[PDB]
């Protein structure tokens, strides 16, 4: 539990997930959060050294190769979380969409997830009760709806732990009806709130200073935002700034390359230079702990 | 109706040599299938890479079935699995072989290592003795459909020699292998004597980084190997993509350097086949 | 694939589980299933010479110490199905309450039992959108909405694999409403029905007729309906009779007495006689189909 | 705020002995519960047995995980879990460890058999050097926190001798285990020797069946035993009564013989705390 500071003995904390994630916030300006859709993933970014990471829904289908429709349920998203958080206690942030269910679904998703050593969870106020044939789409619940989402949530969650509101009203109902949704999530017990890139940074301190809590930015790519950088948006306010998807749109052109250099060539010379190293893997994998570790414990 | 199994044996006597692509996950096969590979891969290493685990036999039947089912549920592109040396003794690789068919996986392979069985012993690639294989191969074979391909590989060419290499080998064929695994020989001037010795088809193991030098599927099939992996290489092309987006987003505050190096949202939605749900819908819903 | 009998060959067809279910059907008068809540009890089952054997939605939520209340989703039901069938070839039939979601999470759900090897599912038009903080109740969808939730199943079903539709109209709507329902559900492409327990046998006649598919009636326990025999369902045109909790039950209650005898007597002695032995846990096991395999194959 | 291995420890330390009962699964434990125990038992025999399986050591990890984590999702009760030998050389038995503290377990128990190396091996128990159980007790101390608690198991006894045993014991002792796990002994008056010796608490086994027989925890208390354990006892009758329903109603075409050994709607509701859930809800709904 207790670190201390070069010869002498000063307090420290052992901190749960949440505590290292609300930490991270205030200790960052803003903090940057990278989406990673396994645990190697996890193991990059933090040897890159950010401070939080995140396990995007939409990641979760798409590696299943399954499209975000809200197909995976609280175990897809859970196995995903769990093998990640095994591989590294850097603070993880998962989506878990609309919550799986009703109240105790929500309940048991909050408990799971912190009990596989997760610190912050994002839900959303998207409608989850569609009849059987209905079209992909997005519609809001009621505003009293989400409160009750969130009702369930924070009845069962410990204090440290993060729940972080997520309002799509943005898209369809402009920057007013967004920032009353936004407060009402406040009030029924959201510790932060995550925002959609707003089209004009100058929206954001209005944004930032009516919900009070921390604000989370969406950074994602290949949508209707733009994108500012981490100085800008926290100078407007933003506390964390989100990578959700980043990474692997890299990855997954990368792999194609690949794919289609063995098939054209019957080869991959080509490709050989856009691989990462062994001996970069073996750092990544810290496999000299591995070694260490053994000769400390045996038969060295 | 093709079983797993039946596609692979197909795919193996219909391509010269079958290539045989590395998948991490469910959207990498589905990337594979779209470039048109025959059969893909789940490599052992991989899949304890990638839970940030070295490949020290950490990894159970549960990690890699898992993984294995994942694949299976988004294609039926015949899939070989690395079941590492079977996971313990004869009643868990019989385990093992039934779990995977169940998974719809199509074809296995199991290696010669020694399985570690001092708590505290070193990394090391021994070989376990002629025998002991054997026994492996029987436990599998004596659980396994007719048409579940079984593919035997034998480690012992780097510390035993040609000549043993090939006694193994043929030694698991009557154990009742089907196909024989291949790391990737010195010279691809040996490849003949083993191929025509062993009789059965020969893979050959085409990974980056390591010892063995990299020959065409061409070259390859001259000498007489029938199937081609290429186990990791989508994998380590994935991690450098994905670490070079990390330092850019750190470095730069934004990714907006990176966007060139990104599948369009118009490639992710082909490859998923999104269109596909929405014709589904309107197909069978609202009248 | 294929056997023989006495010394020469007759035809052997290698049957799917959806195929050796319906086989099951066909051959019993009626056929009864038993529930089974683990791997372990279906191996009792099929030692007493049960041809098929169930998978309760409620056993699985019960065993997990969960309340049937819709909180359970597809990898709870997945998981203790996949566990019964590596352990035995007998047909099974699962639970999977109202699909767990849309259209796509009942085709995944559909998939996802079929490579698991069970035989047939059964699926319920209770309402699922239901509020965040909604009370435990019985609503009926609409007769459409069910039909639609009967297309998504049929829709990726093998030919073989067996659809039990099952209407929960009759407590609240009456005979007539049921077997309206129930037909539809029918020529939405249900295989079978699944029909709760009638408090007259001699409605079972219309029920059957009207709906011509085979009809399953549901002999709980400690509910509304009375207790008939399989005979005397059988006569009136029943093709299969489930006995969903009746294990498990008598299983709980001997659990309990077993922990009062040690609690209060400091010892176990009491309940000696009410333990199955090691020597019949053995031959459940087939213990001896182990040490036989390993002998033929190897040091012997 | 009290770690699950903190509450092992209390519930060791307050109780003279402390009993643990088996649970197989979620429904078990809250039954144990509701009659007041004050730890409960994850049974690796029972883990194999309710998946259809001999205890031949075919489960792995993954198994054992499973099972605690649904049982741990459902109580605060301290659980301590049978890991057999660790699954594996000193990485498996240290994700074992970090496995079961991130599933809440509080603690494990972990023997000195043998781990079934050659591939076609006869069932037996034989047991590893002294040495070799160090190194597995090592492995896991490497890892574990300072609350979890590791019991040790010797089968050293039939084997060995009382002598041996204690031998082994306090080695295993000195290389961090927090207590010591003993088959029952052939003679009650042979624990005050042991317990006095090994010094730690020492958790004697009350399996039925078996070649031990069955003290009461008041006399093994009067010769030093901490904790009693009734590892599969539950289980015995749950499959007894199982059996008696499955057979009464292939017997009689229905199950009316069978009603009253089931347990009623309303203890189940009460065992579920049903109440609770629709409580939770008027609480927080609808104004
Ligand atoms: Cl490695
Ligand atoms: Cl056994």
């Amino acid at each position: 539990s207790g670190v201390d500071l070069g010869t002498e003995n000063l307090y420290f904390q052992s901190m749960s997930p949440g505590k290292l994630f609300r930490q991270a916030v205030a200790n960052e300006h803003p903090l940057q959060i990278v989406g990673a859709i396994n645990a190697y993933c996890a193991l990059l970014a933090e040897n890159v050294g950010f401070k939080a990471i995140y396990l995007s829904g939409g990641g979760v289908a798409n590696t299943l190769g399954l499209p975000d429709l809200g197909i995976t349920d609280l175990h897809d998203v859970l196995e995903d979380a769990r093998r990640i958080t095994a591989a590294t206690h850097l603070p993880l942030l998962v989506d878990i969409d609309t919550g799986f269910g009703g109240a105790f679904t929500i309940a048991r998703a909050i408990k799971e997830m912190e009990r596989a050593q997760v610190a912050a969870v994002h839900m959303e106020d998207q409608v989850a009760q569609k009849r059987c044939g209905h079209r992909p789409g997005k519609e809001l619940v009621n505003t009293n709806e989400m409160v009750d989402r969130i009702k369930a949530a924070v009845d069962v969650k410990s204090n440290d732990f993060v729940l972080i509101a997520q309002t799509d009203a943005y898209a369809v109902e402009g920057l007013k009806a967004t920032i009353d949704r936004a407060c009402t999530y406040v009030e029924a017990g959201a510790d932060m709130i995550f925002a959609e890139a707003l089209e004009n940074i100058n929206d954001y301190p209005t944004f930032c200073k009516a919900v009070k809590v921390p604000v989370l930015a969406n950074m994602t790519e290949f949508g209707k935002t733009p994108l500012y950088t981490a100085a800008q948006l926290a100078d407007h306010g933003v506390k964390m700034v989100l990578y959700p998807r980043s990474a692997d749109r890299a990855m997954s052109k990368a792999a194609l390359a690949v794919y289609e250099d063995i098939k054209k060539h019957g080869v991959q010379t080509a490709s050989l230079p856009f691989m990462q190293t062994r001996e970069a893997l073996y750092e990544v994998l810290n496999y000299h702990a591995y070694e260490d570790k053994l000769n400390q414990l045996f038969k060295r």
